[PDB]
């Protein structure tokens, strides 16, 4: 099926908990994959000009390890639950990916969830601007433009236009690449 293809193909990119000791400030992101129509998205945030950290940026769900947190998913899901209403339950957390060292002092470790077809984002507009899905294979042939590199993604439901750029373009990248290569069609 797509989605044991999907989870086969991540599972063999999983570093799991190797480097979820190591003494940084620590965040956790969840990439969220959203079947609809028959194909994959990705569903990002836009996050409210209120907060400290990325303010009106598109980014994953996610934030801060706080001492309530198991381990570094449960980081990914008490974040993802607080800002878009996503439920434990509705996610499969699949596996862990490459971790995304920043400032010297942090390390942002992603996990890739699979998202049940019946979930609704609830925005909490607190924390959270708007929320959307991209398609997955739309990260394969992006729109670029040039300030470095960002990429222009407009919803032809309502032709809104999104940037998003940095580490959150960088992971969706890579996401695209291990779930959509080389595959029959
Ligand atoms: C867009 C994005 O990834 N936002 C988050 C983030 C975490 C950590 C830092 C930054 C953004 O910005 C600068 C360095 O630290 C918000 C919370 C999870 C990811």
């Amino acid at each position: 099926s797509m989605l044991d293809d999907a989870k086969a193909r991540l599972r063999k990119y999983d570093i799991g908990g190797k480097y979820s000791h190591l003494p940084y400030n620590k965040y956790s992101v969840l990439l969220p994959l959203v079947a609809k129509e028959g194909k994959l998205h990705l569903l990002f945030t836009v996050r409210s000009e209120k907060l400290r950290r990325a303010p009106g940026e598109v980014c994953f769900p996610g934030g801060k390890r706080d001492p309530t947190d198991m381990d570094d998913a449960a980081t990914a899901l008490r974040e993802a639950q607080e800002e878009v209403g996503l439920r434990p339950h509705q996610v499969e957390v699949v596996c862990c990916l490459v971790p995304c060292l920043i400032d010297t002092d942090t390390l942002i470790t992603p996990f890739v969830g699979l998202i049940d077809h019946n979930f609704q984002a609830q925005p909490n507009p607190a924390e959270v601007k708007d929320v959307f899905l991209v398609p997955l294979a739309y990260f394969l042939h992006p729109q670029v433009h040039d300030q470095n590199h960002i990429f222009e993604y407009t919803n032809p439901e309502d032709g809104v236009t999104y940037q998003i750029k940095g580490m959150t373009a960088n992971l969706a990248v890579l996401v695209a690449f291990i779930i959509l290569e080389k595959k029959p069609t």
